């Protein structure tokens, strides 16, 4: 009856039952011995050995300063600055590569890579001031832009480069409060600076710097990898795909791609693609060789290839459990190092590719843009010799994949509404649409799986709120059957009128976690279109089931932008009870929304829908 | 009391603890009492995502083996000591790129009452980074075209730091087979913070060599910008008389203590300080004079390049107030512990923050920038002379008398007093007077008894005749004990002696501040190229006997990647796994030349120290 309470899916209990029966122990499993304090509530303090310090709630009255002198709000606010600088360090990297990735095409130093959507690369550049983006050659043009985003990686800025997109009143109002993102990495690195011993000791100072810090990823490095690989790979547009473990053939050559970056995975889908590379998998007994996608980076190949995804944040175990997972592509970010061991317990190729992905025992074949088409060449020819050596007796694929509708960009959407945002702003003035909530959780083994992503995505399309889905819920919503046009039959009256009057579903898939720039792109459109402020539209953000340093980054710039962001768990600062006031409440007098943390889905669904009407009506609304 | 004697070894310490006493205020050591009791200590607690935090134990069930993503405590603890370092490098970073804005103001002509005090030393760095008729140009031209160039290197777009190329070539040769090479000060740190993060890098060697890159980061990059650019704009160090310990404070005088690292509101601080105006209104109130006196780095700072005396080093800075002589304390960031708001309170004194980055709840801010710092110190230095006249003269008790001292030996300095060039440095070392040099860096710990380490160790190897590189908190540990005057020769063994007689200079040598530090690697890069060997071929070492902070683990990280063997006083937080503690001790020994060595006893650390400098000396074909 465990098996059952660990998820709500029949893929992921049949493969629970059977690492039970074969001994492979999962994520779920370390979870329970490590369920047994001062870090959990942000009260320990390991920045330096003058002693490691814990500030307790004591009867004597001791612990309740560190060595230094700091108190439970310093110490608390500083872990959670360094927690917001690991999330939006992670979005860093992954915008920097995007960006040495297009100086390698315009570089023509790049085999196999090219300039996709040159259209897109003229828009961005006229947008942020290349002189002469609409007729000069393809690679100059590109090469003045990877100038204008590397400068936003260096120490010289006023604003960062998209923070144009963003209305006035919300630059003037991070002006004021000294939020606005000078730096990619600049604010990365201020922040470590500020969280050491005897420099920052205001928990206020430390939270306002963390929401610069997680602007610069939102409207930085986020920002400018969603931008940068629509430029290299194309932009979204509506397709047909599936998901679930049910994409997995038992007669392919099946290679799972895992990680975030699309640099790498498309020239791995190339590789597959080859002719003389399909003739080896037919050589080795295979029908084909069969590309599927886990977390981000399966995310940017759904969006843009279409490619089926094999499951979200903890199927990413479970994939290989089924004994179909013939290699497993890696990068980095979000990558279980537990997914080497499974993989040693079957057949399966773990395969590392970047330098700041390395794990032990692990096969690397390291890829960069100059030999990726030779390097992923040889890395999908390892996937067709392991699958000579898989074990029949032990491959259980079991269900059958779900239809799944994505690539809802930005340009999707506004294509889809004739080339202006005038058609949905007139849905939510009538009523039809009544707000918007960007769900962009993961999976948490505390909560059982995707029980709180599909209770709340179909508490809030129930209710008319449209819901924008990154990420893990990708996969939870999509399992569930919200991700097609169909399911406009699960949503309110209106929501169905308007999804149906378009064709698309009541849940718009808008890409990977880098992706959430996107919603932060469209919340920006519609406030400046109507002249007001992000603080003032019908609009929300929900991260039911998070974990990671990401996802909470996400959720500060999200706040810090003007979205009240709804949170499933706390983060690690309920010690400090003027912290934890600051980021509910306090934080709503200065930017103008505030951290939600409601562990029940349908109550969440309560502070979303009481948010979004409070909205309508300063907006001059009826609910 | 017992327990008083045994937490410091100077009688100005002493003194101030039973003040403290008497007068119910609780100190550093009182909390460090309170927080002695665990895996943090060993490295092997993870608090990188709420997927735990998880503990990895050793438990005869097997149980809590690895993390709930999987990690086990190689990966954990090698995680942990590279956001540590990132901490450090990032302290001196900031530190650097404030320089390098200071500098910019300067040449757009920005900053009233600031300059270019050393146009010589601007020209010569300008002309060595590459800048185009350095030598002849107008001087804000070439302040403008240097500026440039350290901002390229907090960007993204280099292969190497600047300053590198001060490295011999089979170092640098070195760090980029093994993939350390620095490429941007800030990138660095947002790689490590980028690593460390859940299912990104999971390998420990691969964690240390970017631990690595991200500490030479500092040492070549954050840090020695900071130091180079401070000697442009403020002056280089010349060899000076001083005083420290809490003496320098004067009843008759306004007492302003500058606490913190940054050069720039210090330096505004003092000019302030002698504007008629200003010590017209001290005279109004009854004092004496103005007297400024520093505290941590930034009075290193002023002690270097000013001669301003040093009140003491960090366990000293809560004390100092406790006098009740203590008008005001002018903080600016970093290391700065925030009891002192607290006991400020408990007397007269102005507990004055002056950065955006160095922000203290209940603190009095004046926020100080070069475009009004001129405005703001002088508002700053008026607030100091008010709470002058709310003094308690009855609580008032400045314990001992002021220790003389020499300092500012900037390398500059150094080769100015061997005639301008290292040759006599080096016939010395070759034929056996100087066996060694070894810089001790370290601050204090209240695990241990306050310089009890420092001025033994120092003894210990100048007894020895291996000359000692002073920065940071052991600058008060060598002054106190009478070892920074050229007086001191006659503690040195014989043939240190000699030479220091011959110069006319102590057998320590005080070179500045923490981030000065990178004037050791600048020293020693130039004796290696010089000789035509690496940086671990050179008879050096490094120490912290008494270390604590962030900041000085990125030191002794990028002093063992440089090549130069390093002694701790104290292990880092590291111990919970073997893996990563045999490579910082022994492994990091083949792949840079140089390892980490934890002991803290202070005469075996001065067994060790000798012995690699012996090994050394022995490979460069020279008489141990
Ligand atoms: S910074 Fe302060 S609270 Fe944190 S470990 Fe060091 S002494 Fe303790
Ligand atoms: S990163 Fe891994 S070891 Fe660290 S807290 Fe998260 S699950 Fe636990």
């Amino acid at each position: 009856k465990t098996i059952r309470s660990r998820s709500i899916w029949d893929d992921a209990h049949a493969m629970l039952e059977k690492a039970k029966a074969e001994g492979i122990s999962t994520v779920w499993d370390r979870a329970a011995e490590q369920t047994p304090k001062f870090g959990e509530l942000g009260t320990c303090c390991r920045n330096c050995i003058m002693g490691p310090c814990r500030i307790a709630n004591r009867k004597d009255g001791k612990m309740r300063l560190g060595v230094c002198g700091a108190d439970a709000d310093v110490i608390v606010a500083r872990n959670f600055g360094r927690f917001i600088a690991g999330g939006a360090a992670g979005h860093s990297d992954h915008g920097r590569d995007l960006i040495e990735t297009l100086e390698a095409v315009a570089e023509g130093k790049a085999p196999g890579y090219t300039i996709r959507d040159v259209a897109k690369l003229r828009r961005i550049a006229a947008e942020l001031g290349v002189a002469d983006a609409a007729t000069r050659p393809a690679h100059d043009v590109a090469a003045d832009l990877v100038t204008i985003c590397y400068n936003d990686f260096g120490s010289r800025r006023n604003a960062l480069a998209f923070l144009a997109r963003a209305p006035q009143v919300r630059r003037d109002l991070w002006q004021r409060l000294g939020m606005t993102p000078r730096g990619v990495d600049r604010e990365i690195a201020e922040m470590m600076h500020r969280t050491h011993m005897g420099c920052d000791n205001d928990h206020t100072s430390l939270l306002v710097h963390a929401a610069r810090t997680a602007l610069a990823d939102g409207w930085g490095g986020s920002m400018i990898g969603t931008e940068l690989s629509d430029i290299l790979f194309g932009t979204p547009r509506p397709r047909q795909s599936t998901v679930n473990l049910g994409v997995l053939r038992k007669d392919a050559v099946n290679i799972l791609v895992h990680g975030h970056n699309p640099v790498v995975s498309e020239m791995i889908l190339a590789a597959t693609r080859e002719p003389a590379v399909r003739q080896a998998a037919q050589d080795a007994g295979a029908a084909d060789i069969n590309v599927a996608g886990l977390c981000c980076t399966g995310n940017e190949l759904l969006m843009r290839q279409g490619i089926p995804m094999a499951g979200n944040h903890l199927m990413t175990e479970l994939a290989i459990v089924t004994g179909a997972a013939d290699a497993i592509v890696a990068d980095y970010q979000c990558i279980m190092p537990s997914l080497v061991q499974i993989a040693a317990c079957y057949h399966t190729r773990f395969v590392t590719t970047s330098p700041k992905g390395r794990f032990t025992g692990a096969t690397h074949v390291e890829v960069h843009p100059h030999n990726a088409q030779e390097r992923c060449r040889e890395i999908v020819m390892l996937a067709i010799d392991a699958y000579t050596r898989r074990d029949p007796a032990r491959v259980d694929i079991p269900s059958q994949p779900v239809s799944i509708m994505s690539g809802f960009s930005n340009e999707a959407i506004l294509e889809a509404l004739g080339g202006t945002p005038k058609p949905l702003i007139d849905a939510v003035v009538a009523g039809q649409i009544r707000g918007f909530v960007g769900i962009v959780g993961c999976n948490n083994p505390k909560i059982r799986q995707d029980s709180a992503n599909v209770t709340l995505t179909r508490e809030l399309i129930r209710r008319d709120i449209m819901v924008l889905a990154t990420g893990c819920v990708t996969t939870a919503a999509g399992k569930a059957g919200l991700l097609v046009p169909e399911a406009a039959s699960k949503a309110g009256e209106g929501l169905a009128a308007v999804c149906r009057s378009l064709g698309v579903p009541p849940v718009l898939h808008m890409g990977s976690c880098v992706d959430n720039s996107r919603i932060l792109q469209l919340c920006a459109l519609l406030a400046t279109t109507l002249g007001v402020d992000i603080s003032d539209l019908p609009v929300g953000a929900s991260s039911p089931e998070w974990y990671s340093e990401k996802a909470a980054a996400i959720a500060m710039y999200a706040v810090a932008s003007g979205i009240p962001t709804h949170l499933g768990l706390p983060p690690n600062i309920l010690g400090s009870e003027n912290v934890t006031a600051m980021a509910l409440h306090g934080l709503q007098d200065v930017v103008g929304a505030a951290f939600m943390v409601e562990p029940d889905p349908v109550k969440a669904a309560d502070m979303l829908e009481a948010h979004i009407v409070a909205r309508r009506a300063r907006l001059g609304l009826t609910s």
